[PDB]
């Protein structure tokens, strides 16, 4: 029901563990891993994979790290 309120709206998927998906492609990507509480570069799949899962690490950032408030 609507996104996770109170924390600025902040995109929950962010927080969501890295995914590149089934098909081994790997285009290294990127993906706000919490056990550094950043973004982290990880490979990327394709095909499958999830919502975490970034190109550059600014747009991990702008999204996840969300530095000019929005987006």
């Amino acid at each position: 029901d609507y996104k996770d309120d109170d924390d600025k709206l902040k995109p929950d998927f962010c927080f969501l563990e890295e995914d590149p998906g089934i098909c081994r492609g790997y285009i290294t990507r990127y993906f706000y891993n919490n056990q550094t509480k950043q973004c982290e570069r990880f490979k990327y799949g394709g095909c499958l994979g999830n919502m975490n899962n970034f190109e550059t690490l600014e747009e991990c950032k702008n999204i996840c790290e969300d530095g000019p408030n929005g987006f």
